[PDB]
């Protein structure tokens, strides 16, 4: 069907628009600390602490297989980052002064990314 090709093309610029929006996201890491997955070798007890681990390159595998339906579900994912880190890492460390500064400052990329989902339908 056709109705299918529609729904195809309006997620398609979704994709688009939240592909935008990772990248000013992870801009806003310059440390690249939470580029990757927390790495298992290194931190074999990390699931015994985090469920659902996340990071960038997990969000854009997701990006690039059209995977996050809205707006809402992508920012879940981001968020994910930010609480498993200041969980993890006690308040004086680097990471959860980064996941501090990285919520801080996504707060405005992600409060225009709302407006222009809903704008642009």
């Amino acid at each position: 069907s056709m109705e299918q090709v529609a729904m195809e093309l309006r997620l398609t610029e979704l994709t688009r628009l939240l592909r935008s929006v990772l990248d000013q996201l992870q801009d806003k890491d310059p440390a690249r600390i939470f580029a990757q997955p927390v790495s298992l070798k290194e931190v074999p007890d990390y699931l015994d602490h985090i469920k659902h681990p996340m990071d960038f390159a997990t969000m854009r595998k997701r990006l690039e297989a059209q995977g996050y339906k809205n707006l809402h579900e992508f920012e879940e994912d981001f968020d994910l980052i930010i609480d498993n880190c200041m969980k993890y890492n006690a308040r004086d460390t680097v990471f959860y002064r980064a996941a501090v500064r990285l919520r801080d400052q996504g707060g405005v990329v992600l409060r225009q990314a709302r407006r222009e989902v809903d704008s642009i339908g």
